[PDB]
């Protein structure tokens, strides 16, 4: 059973949505015995908090239960998870900075699985309106669908 970790800064907007969307995609592909998901953040500021009330609202409205409790990436995560997906460039380089050498090859950018939406990142929606939250979901429905295909093709093996 392969383990997938989605990472943003605070683990209250983007990566909780990523986690929900992926769980949904996996279940639709009848793959729940093979892949499990979790999410975490580079920063521990929001540790213990529920997902942002706006993202839960927009999430539910888009067909998703965004039910995570914020938690920070820890050292065991680099060992215990099989693949780790950063929401933006800052998360990406921050994760690489902390990751032991033997494990760096597990780290990917979420947006490098996007096949239709042209974006450099999953943009931080916190300081904007609800349209920004839908945009996050849009990007995650694109990336996540392609990702399950690529995992199942064994393309992520280094």
């Amino acid at each position: 059973s392969m383990k997938l970790l989605f990472v943003c800064l605070g683990n209250i907007c983007r990566s909780p949505a990523a986690e929900a969307v992926m769980k949904k995609v996996i279940q639709n592909h009848h793959l729940t015995e093979k892949y499990i998901c979790d999410s975490a953040g580079t920063c521990s500021y929001h540790e213990g908090q529920q997902a942002d009330s706006r993202m839960r609202k927009v999430g539910k409205s888009r067909g998703y239960q965004v039910d995570s409790i914020s938690r920070p990436v820890v050292s065991s995560d680099f060992k215990n998870f099989d693949y780790i997906f950063a929401m933006d460039n800052d998360n990406y380089y921050e994760l690489l900075d902390r990751c032991p050498e033997q494990y760096k090859q597990k780290i990917f950018k979420m947006v490098d699985f996007c096949t239709t939406i042209k974006t450099t990142e999953v943009p931080d929606p916190y300081y904007g309106g609800e349209k920004g939250f839908h945009r996050v979901i849009d990007i995650l429905e694109d990336a996540c669908e392609n990702l399950i295909i690529k995992l199942e093709e064994g393309k992520l093996i280094n």
